[PDB]
């Protein structure tokens, strides 16, 4: 395996107190998406001046990010003591398509030392430690974040000119303050600059050393270095996994100014990262000694698109998220930074849905004791049955035979357990498994050709199963049987009729063939009524050995319907509290099955009467009636229209909600359009609403002034100004 | 091996002891359930069991496998796939420029060219370097290749 | 095992799977999306097995 060097010389190590509430600070970073903070580069490619669309993982442009600050453990005098260290080995994350972090960019300032804040000491860019893997766990003592087989590790070492990443297994320590021993409290790992970080001598191995303290590396399978040197400008990193692997970045390799990031680096690792988190640092510097250092931050990434405008230089200058606001979603029709002047369409509110009601019911669980006992037929003489007015729960059922064959056309078998139906139909028979091969609803085999067919108009589900030892009141054929040819002679003796099985019945030859085939390659003759003309019906049929084990099919189809939907799972409808007549505005529902969503209203009762639902020529549900006597009238649930005024002379916007009024308006909505209004908030955060004749708006203000042509008409007499020219 | 073997469950009970729901495989990765699952299956239809934390949600982890006997002469399968970059397409047979001509520049006519792996056809010309240095292609909005 | 798999990856490097191939008999060869003959002269930014 790798080469990681000697274990350490102790399984001892320091003792870590968590000073935590020291670090409790608001110092947030949303990000500049202006400045193009946090974007990625695409890969492979680079552009001129032009402005274009791109899509891939991004941070959002309103995300703060997270904040982690390192710092000096205790010291007193002129000595080191116990580490005085953050809580931040117990943020776990799961892993959630990468992520990116700002680095540093609090370098030439000054903040406090926070483990000893009073000292006011000027702060400089220090390097973030992580640790990932495909899973997480309790520490012997309960402590959060214990890992797993192999995990990713990258670290600074010593100065932040050395940086090292390994694929390893970790293990526990024994020793006192370790993780094995029964003195532990969390884990943290350090750097001593009293000796570490010579000017003529940096120690390239502090920081894996003092890691090697608390863990004993196992069965390492990679690690790697890479050469950095000081600069305490900002710099970008972050990570990304594929199916290539994981992938690091940088924007320090190519474009340490501008911040953009690029593939600085990949890894071989394909195992799938599960959970994230930061390894703890601290500083055994001496009291007098001790250096404040600048705020660290990370940003989760999503899948979505940007407008990117590149610089003729080649790196994006800018950037626009989509996603971030309405007007950003009218900056990214237009592919461009600046959309003229206009009123604007933009997306409608969703109108804030709400909980369930159901109006399913009643009926009793559906026996199914005809299955529980005898022999199953032969593929040509099913048996059926109908299922209505009835609960069921086919888990019961399933666990009764081993299913070696599961397969539904035209729905997922999770739902067909779940829907309620008008029916329920269930065929079942005797079948070898040998012939299983022969066997799917589309198959041509013979056992489809003339012993049964299911018809498309309706889902299907088949099963393959046997029967355990323990279920022989069930019993097995003789020999397990079928009919590989059904046809009919003409009466001319030089031609004959093929009869392939109809859907859903049964085949003709029925009538003919014995109830078992009693030799294989039997044929069987009938002469034909002169009422269909004469000839002969013609058929025959194979045999399969009988098996230890009965082996059986099953054949399920369903039945849609509106008010005939009396079979469904069995229900429970125990606090709900209510159901109809309980109001609502936006509410999901379902009713004997038939999903929908809207708001209900106590109406009168137009016929016909007990018809169940009532429809319009469209087939959109209008109301229906109730076991209480009562018909609801249906409306669906409203949307709201949204309008942008865009001013770009005073880059300025206000906005239009259309006809439905203020009354329904609100500061915030849940109803929800894009992920914030802020923009809009930026002045309208301090007024009220304002309501017009054509609908209540945003950010107008009343001025009751008369001008012949705003150049922005609201529709009938509205205007609305922009503000006087710079 | 001693066997030929594989996992033929992967699926987490709810922990109500009753619901269960199945776990496939992700395209390209390695299930979830190969952290119970021995090195290889010791015998056909062997199983086990995980208790899963209320860290992991609950429920239990569940799964089993089944064998193929082994044969004289090892049989093996493979699965190959190929992946198109842009300035990373570095993987290529190996080349036949032996006994040929001096290369790239024609200027000339607009002829067909490889850089990379990146087929194509077309002329080059002496031209400044616009941004930016190592994407090695330069593209317009239009998806073609610039420079 | 199937539940084990290897899995190698090339970059920046030439290849002749031909000379690969001969170390084995293959009694099954298909692909996609892709002629069997064209994945071997083929250039990429990765070879997966
Ligand atoms: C960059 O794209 C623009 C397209 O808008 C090209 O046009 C010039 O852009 C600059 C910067 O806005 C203006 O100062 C010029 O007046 C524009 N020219 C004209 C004729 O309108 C520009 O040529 C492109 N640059 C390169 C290097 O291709
Ligand atoms: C890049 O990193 C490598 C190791 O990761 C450095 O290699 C050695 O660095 C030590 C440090 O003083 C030297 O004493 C050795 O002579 C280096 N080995 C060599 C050059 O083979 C390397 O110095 C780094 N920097 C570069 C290549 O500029
Ligand atoms: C504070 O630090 C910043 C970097 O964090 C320094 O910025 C660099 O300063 C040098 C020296 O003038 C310039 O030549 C570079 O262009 C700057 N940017 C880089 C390297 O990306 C800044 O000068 C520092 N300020 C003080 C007062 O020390
Ligand atoms: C300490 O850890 C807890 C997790 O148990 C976390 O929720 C909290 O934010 C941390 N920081 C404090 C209490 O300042
Ligand atoms: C990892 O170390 C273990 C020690 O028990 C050993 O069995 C295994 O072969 C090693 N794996 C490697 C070096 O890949
Ligand atoms: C008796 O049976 C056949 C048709 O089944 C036919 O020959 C004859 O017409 C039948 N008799 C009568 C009276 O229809
Ligand atoms: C409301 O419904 C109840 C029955 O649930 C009925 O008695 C009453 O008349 C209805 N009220 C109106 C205004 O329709
Ligand atoms: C706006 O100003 C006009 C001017 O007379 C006034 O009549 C009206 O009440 C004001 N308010 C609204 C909501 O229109
Ligand atoms: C991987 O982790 C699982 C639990 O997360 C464990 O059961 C399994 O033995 C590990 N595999 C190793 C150590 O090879
Ligand atoms: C152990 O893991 C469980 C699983 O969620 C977690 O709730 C608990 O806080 C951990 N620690 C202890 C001491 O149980
Ligand atoms: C044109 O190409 C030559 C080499 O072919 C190069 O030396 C020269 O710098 C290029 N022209 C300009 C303006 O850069």
């Amino acid at each position: 395996y790798v080469d990681v060097g000697p274990d350490s010389v102790k399984s001892a190590c320091i003792e870590v107190d968590i000073q935590q509430t020291f670090f409790d600070k608001t110092w947030p970073r949303p990000i500049d998406v202006s400045k193009a903070d946090g974007i990625i580069y695409p890969q492979g490619r680079t552009y001129s001046n032009i402005t274009i669309t791109y899509q891939g993982l991004f941070p959002y442009q309103g995300d703060h990010g997270d904040m982690y600050v390192y710092s000096a453990g205790h010291a007193t005098g002129t000595t080191p003591q116990k580490l005085f260290v953050a809580n931040y080995s117990q943020d776990v994350k799961q892993f959630a398509n990468g992520f990116v972090v700002r680095i540093g960019a609090a370098a030439n300032s000054t903040g406090t030392v926070i483990i000893s804040p009073s000292t006011s000491a000027t702060i400089r860019k220090i390097y973030p430690a992580f640790m990932l893997g495909s899973s997480v766990g309790n520490f012997s003592d309960g402590k959060m974040g214990r890992f797993f087989n192999h995990t990713l590790v990258l670290l600074p070492d010593g100065c932040g000119t050395l940086l090292r990443a390994f694929y390893c297994i970790l293990e526990p320590r024994s020793g006192n303050h370790c993780p094995a021993g029964n003195s532990y409290t969390s884990f943290a790992t350090y750097h001593t600059p009293a000796t570490d970080c010579s000017d003529g001598n940096y120690n390239r191995n502090a920081s894996l050393n003092s890691f090697k303290e608390y863990f004993n590396l196992r069965n390492c399978t990679f690690m790697y270095t890479y050469n950095i040197t000081e600069d305490e400008i900002l710099e970008w990193f972050g990570i990304t996994q594929t199916a290539q692997g994981v992938h690091l970045f940088s924007s320090r390799y190519v474009d340490l100014y501008g911040g953009n990031m690029f593939q600085f680096a990949t890894l071989p690792v394909y195992d799938t990262i599960k959970y994230y988190s930061i390894i703890p640092h601290s500083i055994r510097s001496i009291q007098s000694d001790r250096k404040a250092w600048a705020a660290f931050y990370v940003y989760k990434l999503q899948p979505l698109t940007f407008l990117l405008d590149f610089s003729v230089d080649g790196y994006i200058r800018r950037a626009i998220d989509c996603g971030f606001n309405d007007l950003s979603q009218l900056h990214c029709s237009y592919e461009s930074f600046d959309v003229e002047s206009g009123v604007y369409s933009v997306s409608s509110f969703e109108a804030k849905p709400s909980g369930s009601v159901v109006e399913q019911a009643e009926g009793v669980e559906c026996d199914f004791s005809p299955l529980l006992s005898g022999t199953p037929p032969q593929v040509y003489n099913f048996k059926r049955l109908v299922f209505t007015n009835c609960n069921y729960n086919l888990t019961k059922l399933l666990s009764l035979f081993s299913v070696n064959d599961f397969t539904c056309s035209q729905i997922s078998p999770a739902a067909i357990a779940s829907n309620c139906y008008s029916s329920l139909i269930l065929d079942y028979f005797s079948y070898p498994l040998s012939m299983k091969s022969d066997l799917s609803v589309s198959s041509a085999g013979p056992i489809s050709q003339f012993n049964y067919k299911q018809s498309f108009s309706n889902p299907t589900c088949l099963i393959l199963a046997t029967v355990p030892h323990n279920l022989t009141t069930i019993t097995k054929p003789l020999k397990y049987s079928y009919i590989n040819k059904c046809s009919r002679f003409l009466s001319d003796d030089r031609t004959e009729v093929p009869q392939l099985v109809n859907a859903n019945q049964y085949s003709p030859c029925v009538s003919i063939v014995p109830s078992t085939v009693w030799e294989d390659g039997d044929y069987y003759r009938k002469q034909l009524s002169p009422l269909e003309g004469g000839g002969w019906l013609v058929a025959s049929g194979s045999t399969v050995a009988m098996t230890e084990q009965l082996q059986m099919g099953f054949g399920i189809t369903v039945q849609y319907g509106t008010d005939t939907n009396s079979v469904c799972p069995k229900l429970e409808f125990a606090n709900d509290t209510k159901i109809a007549s309980q109001l609502g505005n936006c509410v999901e529902y379902s009713l004997y099955g038939v999903s929908g969503r809207g708001v209900f209203q106590n109406c009168t009762a137009v016929g016909v009467r007990q018809q169940r639902f009532v429809y319009d020529a469209y087939q959109n549900l209008v109301g229906y009636y109730s076991d209480d006597g009562n018909y609801y009238c249906l409306r669906a649930c409203v949307s709201v229209p949204v309008s942008v005024i865009y001013d770009k002379e005073t880059k300025t916007h206000a906005t239009l909600f259309g006809s439905v009024a203020c009354e329904h308006i609100s500061s915030t909505m849940s109803q929800y359009s894009r992920s914030t209004r802020s923009m809009l908030k930026r002045r309208d955060s301090t007024y009220g609403p304002l309501q017009t004749p054509v609908g209540c708006v945003l950010g107008l203000v009343n001025s009751s002034l008369f001008v012949e042509d705003c150049k922005l008409p609201l529709g009938q007499s509205l205007c609305a100004l922009p503000d006087t020219p710079s």
